[PDB]
């Protein structure tokens, strides 16, 4: 249903994303190989990737993660890692829109993501930057499990359009704001926005669209089951602005199905 | 390495005492469906199985634990939980030996294993009984994670020869006693102890052989990694007491691979 390839992408941002939770980073100098307890991240082991900046509580989102450099792959990755106790997180979510012109006219985002992707926006697009002047010819990824899928999606939006593609490839992220907004990642050229989701994970239901949320397109929804393995015929595009069939269905939804994509991520064996 | 049928049992049982720590309820009352969060154990949920029995911080050291009766693979399955924090449980992990000529000629076991066992084991004897008559044709097995691997295995090794075969199906047991104990448990009748380890799962190295404590034979070892998924070729079955080629190899050990037992276990999704 995907390409080999374009899976093996999947699998490993799911990996960089999952070591923004795993891994072994601030007490780490900028060079150290990038490694994970709890063989929680093995392609990106395999690579040659190292931190190029890492983040802990930044801001006023308390925003944590890391820039990482992959001559393997020939990347640059800022991996954004969701909350450190997502049941809670989700409990104090709250639903409050503000407006972003900035990146688009009319869009509104939850006003909580994008105050705190703004709080450190200015550090970060530095950091990026000077990693694109160092390697012109290296793809510029953003990546994110959870929250951290939310901020890769509106740091990604935010910073489009300014020399260098951006890819962003998100797991179990939220709704980010409202249908114009939705449009926009929808079509917003100057990279792909890879939007992943699996089975009846909880996180992408909310914020719910009632309070004014939408879903960009397309979707790409994981049929197969929490701790089973991810084969390519369990990945389905799912194409239209709020399509219902992948994750949008109405049944009951799940805290551990978001926790397993392509493997364990959002919490550490 | 082994055979298939047998490897349908080891990952039956690891399924069961996984249900130990995520089956939902413990105040379940009797009769009721056995199910678990995060789905920990489907091939339990498939079958018609239902709790006997439940406990819970039973007795002087705590155990927890169920009596199962599954109508479909006809067994009566006593499972016992391990730590609900492995890693405290490490590291208060205290060695003494406690003299066991009560189960056992010459042979020294763990002390607060012992005593845990010792202290609810007339209660469980009689729910075990009770449970041969009704069902005098269903397989009785005895199962376990971590502590409750050792739980297991005493109770095991003292209730044997009253009329019904006991097995055990330990999953990361440590070692529960010294040599003597060690032979009695490798040669004792009325059941076959299936002892399974992983990788370099740390709980069956402790407490150290310089503790006076010894491994029965035979090991059942899984080589696949950490969340790798386990088939029949990925178990080796290595003989003699204190074998070493197996998990007691001299290598760094590792708690994730503790975790991670034909799938997660230990800890709940
Ligand atoms: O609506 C909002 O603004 C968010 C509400 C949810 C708050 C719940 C707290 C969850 C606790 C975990 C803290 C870890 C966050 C780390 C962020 C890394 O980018
Ligand atoms: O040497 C000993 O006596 C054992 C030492 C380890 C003590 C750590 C306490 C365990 C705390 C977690 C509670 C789970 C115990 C439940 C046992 C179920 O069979």
């Amino acid at each position: 249903e995907v390409s080999q390839d374009l899976f093996n992408q999947f699998n490993l941002f799911a990996q960089y994303s999952a070591a923004a939770y795993c891994g072994k980073n601030n007490d780490a100098p900028a060079g150290t190989n990038i490694t994970c307890t709890g063989n929680a991240c093995p392609e990106v082991e395999k690579a040659d990737a190292t931190f190029l900046y890492s983040f802990e509580d930044s801001g006023v989102g308390d925003v944590t993660g890391f820039l990482a450099l992959d001559n393997t792959n020939k990347l640059i990755v800022l991996s954004f890692r969701g909350s450190r106790s997502i049941e809670n997180w989700i409990g104090n979510l709250n639903f409050d829109l503000k407006e972003i012109n900035d990146i688009c006219s009319g869009c509104r985002g939850h006003d909580g993501f994008t105050s705190s992707w703004r709080s450190v926006a200015d550090t970060l697009r530095q950091k990026v930057e000077d990693a694109v002047r160092e390697h012109p010819d290296y793809r510029v990824v953003f990546t994110g499990h959870s929250l951290g899928g939310a901020l890769a999606t509106v740091a990604g939006a935010d910073l489009r359009g300014n020399g260098y593609d951006i890819d962003v490839f998100s797991y179990g992220a939220p709704r980010v704001g409202n249908r114009a907004f939705a449009e926009f990642l929808t079509v917003q050229t100057g990279g792909t926005l890879y939007r992943i989701t699996h089975t009846n994970d909880i996180v992408p239901r909310l914020p719910p669209r009632e309070f004014g949320y939408s879903h960009s397109s397309p979707e790409y929804w994981i049929k197969s089951g929490t701790l089973v393995p991810v084969t390519r015929n369990d990945i389905v595009k799912i194409e239209g602005i709020d399509a219902t069939g992948g994750n949008n269905q109405p049944n009951i939804p799940d805290i551990p199905a978001h926790l397993w994509y392509f493997g364990l991520i959002g919490t550490c064996l």
